[PDB]
């Protein structure tokens, strides 16, 4: 839906913005690299048109700054140059562009190579969420969630930003499971999914990290914020009625444990770990259905 | 690594496949809309080079026909003719083709463009491998197995070809981790993937299908056969001398159902599912720690 033009000339820029915009794709112009760093930061990007020289540096510089900034990890960059030169084409493939099309851009083409390139994307946008979402959940799976903290917790190292971690576990669960069967507690577990979903900040980053526990950072969010908004879910959830599958009404709770804040005097990630799960642990042996921070 | 390539000159084509090979591709040629149907039935391909003006026929009528071999449904065609109109270049996009060189090809653009192709294909075949494993054993988990089962299933009818099912669970598994611990229990599950991964041939296809639950599809196999050979897995797990955390000896035995074989009475493979079910529950009922057929 939304592509990133970069072309310093503003005839051609214009024109191949007017073309795109056309076929109801949103269109964001970068007239320099210095602006394209700026758009990338703060707009969702699905195709980069890429012309190479530039008044501020070179497209190839680019290529490898935009992958390491995508959020998905992928993005199709689709060279749009003067140079027609094959050894500029390999170069540019190589340095991680999908396509290439040498100037001036026929219209037909430059809208059947977006579509190629966004198909492509779709495609691995798809294979993608399948590969790090929980199948009963669709929330983020453990081995990927780890990955995610890791490279949080740096990012907000290297910045003077907070980064807040919760860890919940759900209350008397495997009596749920005797009372009610594994078939409720598969409901259970994926309505408390459904209701972490919609609860939190969309910059929350909310895991399914083992059968019946969860784990969910809050970028640029202290532990005290954290903690409120966390408590206000914990009461929605004690408040839920549940049905078993012989019209028996039920409740259930969970305990969470918080950790973070300020990272100055945290190391490692693994330490914010150990901090949330012990609190979490201080939660089920001061009566549980509280959070703990 | 293997790349399919149909064009109609004798030059063109010995020229394209000595450029791919040279790259260290396999290249396999077809002169023919005919002679590329047989090869693309016959071996699993990477990408195809796809010229339109066949002697037998169009090359965009093959698209739909290669895209559906793929086992996930999708495969880097990149077009190679001499059509340069707009509306061919459209239509060959839109028709399934991801990518599109006017003829004289030159070497540096094609293997560059292969290239981008392939890089996609490993990101995607990698993204499909982790969202397809279980994480503990490494077999196939539950949401793909069924996937798997389904096209098995009818490529087996699709043909006058054997196809046996077994399915197994661990006897008194609840009790092993009561007595030795969850880890200990993590351990034996390990242990049983690690036997069913070495027993069986090449052509098995194995799956963790729940916690303790495990799935074995045989492709032409009879059902009598299948039922010795998981009989002597069955025979070798018993007689195994695992160790709890306490120097403590024990055994574990599985119980077994098997099913298919001749599918011509079965009509769905949720029948082959249930009759392998059926027959496990026999297996539990009737002592445990055998197999049923
Ligand atoms: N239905 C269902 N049950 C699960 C699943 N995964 C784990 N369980 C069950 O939930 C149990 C959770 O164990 P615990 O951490 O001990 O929690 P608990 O026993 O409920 O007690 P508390 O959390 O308050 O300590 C373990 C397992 O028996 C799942 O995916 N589905
Ligand atoms: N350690 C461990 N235990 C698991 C895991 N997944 C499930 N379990 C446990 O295994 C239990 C198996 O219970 P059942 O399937 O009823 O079989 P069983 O109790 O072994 O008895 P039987 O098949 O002989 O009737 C369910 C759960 O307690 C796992 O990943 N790790
Ligand atoms: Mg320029
Ligand atoms: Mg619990
Ligand atoms: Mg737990
Ligand atoms: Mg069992
Ligand atoms: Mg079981």
């Amino acid at each position: 839906r939304k592509i990133l033009i970069i072309e310093d000339s503003e005839l051609q820029r214009k024109l191949l913005s007017r073309w795109v915009s056309k076929n109801g794709y949103i269109a964001i112009e970068a007239e320099s690299i210095s602006v394209a760093r700026e758009k990338i930061i703060s707009e969702s990007i699905d195709v980069v048109l890429l012309d190479w020289e530039l008044p501020d540096g070179n497209g190839i510089d680019l290529i490898s700054d935009i992958l390491s900034t995508s959020p998905v990890g992928w993005l199709p960059i689709i060279m749009v140059t003067g140079h027609t030169e094959p050894e500029y084409f390999k170069i540019a493939i190589e340095a991680g562009a999908t396509d290439y099309i040498t100037k001036p851009a026929k219209e037909i083409e430059l809208l059947a190579r977006i579509f190629s390139a966004l198909r492509i994307k779709a495609l691995h946008d798809q294979l993608r969420e399948t590969a790090i979402r929980d199948v009963m959940t669709g929330l983020y799976n453990r081995r990927y969630m780890e990955e995610r903290i890791e490279q949080e917790f740096q990012r907000c190292k290297r910045h003077d930003s907070l980064l807040s971690m919760a860890m919940i576990d759900i209350d008397k669960f495997k009596n749920i499971n005797d009372t009610y069967g594994h078939e409720i507690g598969d409901q259970v577990i994926k309505q408390l999914a459904h209701e972490l979903k919609t609860s939190f900040a969309k910059s929350a980053i909310i895991s399914r990290f083992g059968g019946e526990e969860f784990v969910i950072l809050f970028p640029e969010t202290g532990v005290v914020d954290a903690t409120r908004i966390l408590d206000r879910v914990r009461e929605n959830v004690s408040k839920l009625e549940m049905k078993s599958d012989t019209d028996q009404i039920f409740h259930f709770t969970f305990s969470g444990g918080v950790a973070g804040g300020d990272l100055s005097d945290i190391q490692s990630n693994q330490e914010l770990l150990k901090i949330a799960d012990k609190n979490l642990y201080e939660a089920k042996s001061s009566g549980r259905n509280q959070i703990i921070s």
